[PDB]
């Protein structure tokens, strides 16, 4: 019972925490004049994209609200579009494309990680409220 | 229940905070750009005093004796991380990219894996505590 709520919390904070980790590592590679940072940290982004790929394969078949869905169905729309803008800020600086990428950066890069962290939060909160509510009936009723 | 669930929760922001820095002082010593530390120091204070804010609410909640002592080697180890960090910034604003890769490899990494290490037991203890209250839970539940 309360094990499922714990799960998801857990999973979803990974998650977040990929793309925090993913974000800054974005921001870096934005604003750094060295067209060559893409290469030299394409083994880190590849570690933090298959972690939240394991964090999805785990998290689909545990969803058990139409709220949760809902929500999900949402963060992976977002997510196609934080992905398109990361891959094209990534091309545009290993092309030594610096003011495009500032442009897509600020255009389409942040807000899309934006909404991503946001919809991400709403479902931690869900999850966490519900967890919350039966700690708190456990603890007082006993 | 909420003390573990909270002590959990402040541990998990630790944690990506700790994840966060590691992977902007990796892009800062791995670019030749040595303005880069000048344009993410205000993001990475902002990393730091969320860390800060975090130990402030944790440490009053670290009452036992294992997680204390966790807690300890966290701190200590933490002094490490955070001299060398410091000084792959350091090395690289001041164009010593070589020296600052070198710092990187042979003592920012090391402590920061050790960190994350620790950091990662200290979060297991509190996940294994909320673990068996839920399954004592289910239990009495499913009698």
């Amino acid at each position: 019972m309360m094990q499922e709520p714990l799960t998801k919390e857990r999973l979803i904070s990974d998650w977040n925490s990929n793309v925090s980790v993913a974000v800054a590592r974005t921001t870096a590679i934005a604003k750094s004049s060295d067209a060559s940072l893409v290469q030299f940290l394409a083994a880190d982004a590849a570690a933090t994209t298959k972690s939240t790929a394991n964090v999805l394969k785990q998290i689909e078949p545990l969803i058990t609200q139409p709220a949760e869905r809902e929500i999900l169905d949402k963060i992976m729309q977002v997510r196609k579009t934080y992905i398109a803008s990361r891959d094209k800020v990534s091309q545009l600086k290993a092309d030594g494309m610096a003011e495009e990428a500032e442009s897509t950066l600020i255009n389409s890069y942040v807000p899309a990680a934006q909404g991503y962290l946001k919809l991400l939060g709403e479902l931690l909160n869900l999850q966490r409220a519900s967890l919350d509510a039966k700690a708190a009936e456990v603890e007082q009723i006993e």
